[PDB]
């Protein structure tokens, strides 16, 4: 069922609870059983989610008011990228205030992000971008990357935040099959010290065409340097 609106996603049925993450509009939630709890514009009704965190039922289109399905009788989102991790992509990417005004083929705006279409009018940000907008942009980019890697990395290895984001700019560039099946994540998954594997392991990744490529060369050097950079904030498994 597609949520009406921008929709917290709760620990308890209660507009007091902690906000475990937030549905976007029109995203589809899967409800596991409804309970009763805080009245949300007439209606008292809760749906536990696919994530096993509670929505009020008011802002989910189902076609019910009252319960319909079992009673009753979460998993924290990943954290947006830090600042340094922000920086770190910018300059890989560099900034693109505009698409190239009639592109041969999908044009690039923003830190990096490939246009659908040529026109790109389906970035919701007015073009010229600032630097503010191509941040938010890469905020929405990123969720795919962080969402893989905090998959495929196991809960019982605790990452921080520059470690998280060092491997969320390399899974931007590599793409998340490519991160499914690397030593890297093998190699942290049993358990090995996280900031030798990095070190070992993300300046293998500089190859295009058989071909050694210095600019990846460099990213890697700059994706390994963030990576160690000390920090005591967890960002790998989720807090919320
Ligand atoms: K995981």
């Amino acid at each position: 069922y597609p949520v009406k609106t921008d929709l917290h996603c709760r620990s308890s049925p209660s507009t007091s609870a902690s906000i475990v993450r937030t549905y976007s509009s029109g995203t589809e939630v899967q409800i596991q059983c409804q309970t009763t709890g805080t009245s949300v514009q007439g209606s008292n009704v809760w749906d536990k989610t696919q994530h096993g965190c509670y929505v009020a039922d008011y802002y989910v289109k189902t076609g019910h008011s009252g319960i319909f399905t079992t009673k009753c009788g979460g998993s924290c989102k990943p954290p947006p990228i830090n600042a340094a991790t922000v920086a770190l992509i910018k300059e890989f990417e560099g900034f693109v205030p505009k698409p190239a005004p009639d592109p041969i083929g999908l044009p690039t705006v923003g830190y990096g992000h490939l246009c659908k279409t040529k026109g790109c009018k389906e970035v919701p940000y007015s073009f010229p971008l600032t630097q503010e907008t191509a941040t938010k942009l890469l905020q929405s980019d990123i969720k795919t990357f962080t969402s893989c890697v905090s998959n495929y990395v196991k809960d019982s290895v605790k990452l921080n935040d520059n470690q998280y984001g060092a491997l969320a700019s390399w899974a931007f560039n590599v793409g998340c099959g490519n991160v499914q099946t690397s030593s890297l994540i093998k190699r942290l998954n049993a358990g090995e010290n996280p900031n030798t594997v990095a070190a070992q392991e993300l300046p293998k990744w500089k190859y295009a065409g058989g071909k050694v490529m210095p600019g990846l060369v460099r990213r890697r050097n700059a994706e390994v340097a963030l990576f160690k950079k000390p920090s005591s904030v967890q960002a790998h498994p989720p807090k919320c």
